[PDB]
Formats: C-alpha cells, sequence, structure tokens
C-alpha cells in the first residue's frame, strides 16, 4: 504494497532557504523503498558484503504559487503521499505528493496521471528516481558501479505506461543542460552568465559514507544561481524572496572530497509574464572531465 | 510524563562530518517539549499571536571512542532515550540519550546523575537547554526578547538538583570563552590561532522564519576548526577523521541576514594522552559589538 500516507508537522530540520527540505524528502523515499521493495535500504549491502546506496539520479520538486518548498514554516500541517512504481531491478521511482493537512480531496491516492500531466495548484509533487550503486574502489567517489543487493523485490510494484519515463528525461537533460528545451518559444536568453570556481566544502556538503551528499547538490546549484542573481545587480532580500515554482536535478557523478568543482549558471526571463524566469546550472569537474550535475530551476522573481 | 523511547535507525539526514546529527537532536527536542509540555512547539504562538520560538541555547553533545557523532554511519540501529526537565516558565531542559540497539542496559531511563557525574562509555549523552523567545522588530534578528507561550506547562516535570546547572555552565563560558578552564592542568596552550571572517550564508545559514539556523552555529565551529587544522599543516582527511568525544555550544545571539560574522579558533594539546587536543572557537558580530558564540571541542587527534 500500500502506499504510505502520513501526517507531518513542519519542523526546522525540513525547511528554508537551505536543502534542508530536500534532505528530508531524500530520507522518505529511503524509507518508502524499504516498507515496498522488502530491503533495508539504510543497511543494504551486496553479496559480497560490499554496502549498496540507493543513490540520486533524477530529481524533480513541482508546486506553484499557492504552495511550493519557499511556502513551508515551522509548524505547518502537511499530509504526506507516498509509493515506488517498478523501473526493474536495478532502480526504483519514489513518487512524493504533499498536500496542506486542511486542503480539498488530500486523501486521494497517488495518480500518475495528476504526477505527469495535470499538476494541481496547491499540491507539491516529488520525483526521486534512484540507481543501486556501490564504489569500484575504496576510498574512490568516480566510477561508481551498478548494484541491487540481494532479495530486492521490485515485484510487488505498480507499472509506469511508457510516456512517464524518468530516463528520457533525464537523457535529454544530460545532453542539452537544461530541462527546458532552449527553443521553448516565450522565453529570450539573458548575455549575462557565472562560472563559479567551488572546492568541495568537507564540513558541509560530506554524507555518512564519504560521498556528495544528494542534497548538497541543492546547495551548489542555489549558490550559482545566488552568484548570477548578484552579478545582475538583484538584493539579497529579494533572492530570499523567490519562488522556485518546479525545479529538477539530474546527478551524473559523485567527486572526490579534495575535487575543485565549477558552477556554471545561464538565465532565460519571460517574454510574456513579468519575473518568471529559467535558470540552468551545470556543475563540472573540470580536472576528471566530467559533467556530474544539471539542474534547471523554474522561478517567479 | 513518561520518557519517550524511540528506536532509530540512522538515516542520510542525520549523519555524517556535518551539522545534520546536530539538526536531528534539536527536532527531538522539540517533538519531545511538545509531547511533554502540552504545547505545539512547532506552531507556538504568545497572546498577541507573536511566533515565538524555543531557541538553543546551551547545547551539549559528550560521547567518547566507542559512541561519538563520528561512528553513526547509514543504517545504524540506536535506541533514543529523551524527557525534559523543570526550568520554570520561560525556559526548558531536553535531555537525550543515545545507545546503540544491541548494548546492554539500553532500555534504561534517564538518569541525572549518569548525565551530569557518571557519562558511560558507548552512550552519547545530548543536553539541549532551550529559551522561548521572540523578536523585538520584524525582521530584526538582534535584541530577541523572552517569551513563554500560553499553556506552557512545566509543572509536570521532574526537578534538577541546583548542582546540575545548564545556567552556570554557560555564565562561565560566556565570561572564558571556553567551557574548559584555561587552567585546567594538562594541556599547553599552542600560539597558532585563526580569525576568519564568515559573511552569513543565506543559502545554508538561515532557517525557515528567517534566523540563523541554531545547526549553522556547529558548521561554523567547524569552519574556524577546519582552518586551524588547515594554518597547522595538518591533512584534509585527517580532519575527517576526528574523533570529537565531547563539544559545548552556547547560543548568545543571532545576526542579520545581512551581518560579516569573525570566527576566532584556538587550540590546547595534551600533555598527558599524545593527539587529544580542546579547541575553542568564538562567533561574534564584530559591527554590533556582541559575540553570538563560544564552543569547545575536545577531541581525539
Ligand atoms: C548511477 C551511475 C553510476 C550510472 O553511471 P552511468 O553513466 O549510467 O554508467 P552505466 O551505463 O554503467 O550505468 C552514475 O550516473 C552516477 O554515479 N550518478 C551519481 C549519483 C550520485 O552520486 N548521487 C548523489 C549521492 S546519493
Ligand atoms: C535568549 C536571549 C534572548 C537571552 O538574552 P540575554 O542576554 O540573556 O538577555 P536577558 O537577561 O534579557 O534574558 C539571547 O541569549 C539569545 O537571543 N540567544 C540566541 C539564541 C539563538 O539564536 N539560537 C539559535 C537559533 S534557535
Ligand atoms: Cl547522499
Ligand atoms: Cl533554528
Amino acid at each position: 504494497r500500500p502506499e504510505i500516507k502520513q501526517a507531518v508537522t513542519v519542523r526546522p530540520g525540513m525547511c528554508g532557504p537551505g536543502s534542508l527540505f530536500v534532505g528530508q524528502l531524500g530520507d522518505w523515499t529511503w524509507e518508502t523503498v524499504s516498507a515496498q521493495c522488502d530491503t533495508d535500504v539504510f543497511a543494504a549491502r551486496d553479496a559480497s558484503g560490499n554496502p549498496t546506496y540507493l543513490a540520486f539520479y533524477y530529481f524533480r520538486v513541482r508546486g506553484g504559487r499557492e504552495l511550493h518548498p519557499g511556502s513551508l514554516t515551522f509548524g505547518d500541517r502537511l499530509t504526506v503521499t507516498s509509493g515506488c512504481y517498478d523501473q526493474g531491478t536495478e532502480s526504483v521511482l519514489t513518487l512524493h505528493r504533499i498536500d496542506r493537512a486542511g486542503s480539498d480531496d488530500a486523501q486521494r491516492p497517488l495518480d500518475l496521471h495528476e504526477f505527469y500531466e495535470r499538476p494541481r495548484d496547491g499540491s507539491l509533487y516529488v520525483e526521486n528516481f534512484n540507481r543501486w550503486v556501490t564504489r569500484s574502489a575504496p576510498g574512490s567517489n568516480e566510477d561508481l558501479v551498478k548494484s541491487s543487493p540481494p532479495g530486492f523485490r521490485n515485484d510487488g510494484l505498480p507499472q509506469l505506461p511508457a510516456a512517464y519515463s524518468p530516463r528520457a528525461v533525464y537523457r535529454e537533460a544530460r545532453t542539452a543542460h537544461t530541462f527546458r528545451a532552449l527553443d521553448e518559444p516565450g522565453f529570450r536568453l539573458l548575455p549575462d552568465t557565472v562560472e563559479v570556481e567551488h572546492p568541495v566544502d568537507i564540513v558541509r556538503d560530506v554524507n555518512g559514507v564519504g560521498l556528495l551528499y544528494f542534497a548538497s547538490y541543492f546547495s551548489m546549484v542555489d549558490k550559482a544561481a545566488l552568484a548570477l542573481w548578484r552579478r545582475l545587480g538583484r538584493s539579497d532580500r529579494a533572492f530570499l524572496r523567490r519562488v522556485v515554482v518546479d525545479q529538477q536535478m539530474c546527478y551524473l557523478g559523485n567527486a572526490d572530497l579534495d575535487s575543485v568543482l565549477t558552477l556554471g549558471a545561464r538565465v532565460r526571463v519571460s517574454t510574456e509574464t513579468p519575473g518568471e524566469e529559467l535558470v540552468d546550472v551545470v556543475i563540472s569537474d573540470r580536472d576528471s572531465g566530467r559533467v556530474i550535475a544539471v539542474s534547471t530551476l523554474h522561478t517567479q522573481h
């Protein structure tokens, strides 16, 4: 299996202009997969005894003006509905819908059509596509290898039709370096861009197993975004006021803890709605020749 | 009421060399006080309708070689025991003991004597002393004012004897700028110190209500500590390996989101045990003339 409903009171540890909300989202994904695929995701190991991690690969957060991540304050009552979909033995799709606890029809079950074609204002839709991986060498964060812990059961799971394919979505972003095609009408590109050098921050960016922490990617993207916001003369206070109505992240790789990353950012402004923009950020590990992440944010000023 | 026992599987969102574990600790304090003092801490308001926050004031984490925060990895099974103690109507003390789920006598209730005079190796002891506050002016983070939400019930709570007084502990650290008196025998002070300028990081340091986030203070301290670790030639890899067996933080103030903070750090090395040190960090808001935090860490290299 059944979907997992929970009543959630918003805590300081899962809101604010940082990456704490996304961190909460991923911990619910690992809990939801554990419950539905008969596997202790937290302590997962492959037959050798190697630890295997249910790594974040594609991550979407979509809301809108009436509920977005920046709308959440301490003490807000929410309803969270969660469940997995079959993507075979090495990968799994986890969905989360978040509603205000009061709201009309908050009890409704997950609905792929709603998530993928008819998103409602006032609901927050989370898509986490995750893939089992292991280190290819102790202490290396490069060249992660595909895994599946023994006993991972995808068989119970509901099916996704071919139209809703996280795989397609991420393949196109890896190629284009945005999740919103550069020729969408109704946008024009500004000439101002930034390229920020970011040494891995070993106090804030690293997780419990010595990999870069998946929520830190959101922090790196917001750092590149802030830099651009600043390069084009806007205020720190207005930055804290931006409304992020949609954001997608593809995790192409991890990195070693001494790497120097590069954070590239660009923005397109709406020619219809004032103050609506698309910001694209690419995170590179120049030294290994890899793009390790791509993110697009859809914002209202 | 009764103490709150929970079985906890360690998640990526509450471990690692960052401040995520301390963030988890504070969310359990707010849940524990909510349960024992009949108050929704998350959504607390005073009679006017002003939001009132159960602010972190004094924070201790004490473990040891057999269990410290850096010992926790994904999937670890823990037992957590929590409860509040009466400190009147404007403040409350919350204790948490954390044991490995397997261990001898993990079911035992909280014991003030154990916490304050006989801490056991293999247990982690958390002390959170918190005070209700409100903003004195919309959008200001300075000059917070004492509060108590209506209906806060400290009456149920067990009593603390005069010997165990968080108040005394913090008063001495505010004066001395360490929690370990400068004349403790068995330590000598190194001449190397650092002073790091730290503009408030609006993507990573700010909480859901626009105040500096209490766990960010731990990140700022670790930044000042890393700087010192580096100034005296040690490796990033060895920094990730430090064992923090005790840490205390006093939160003297908050700061506005455009402040530039100063992070001061010093270290004393053991003359008995090799590789045991005390690192003291002071966080200043030069421009308002305030010390906003003091922290001492007891480490094994
Ligand atoms: Cl992670
Ligand atoms: Cl906080």
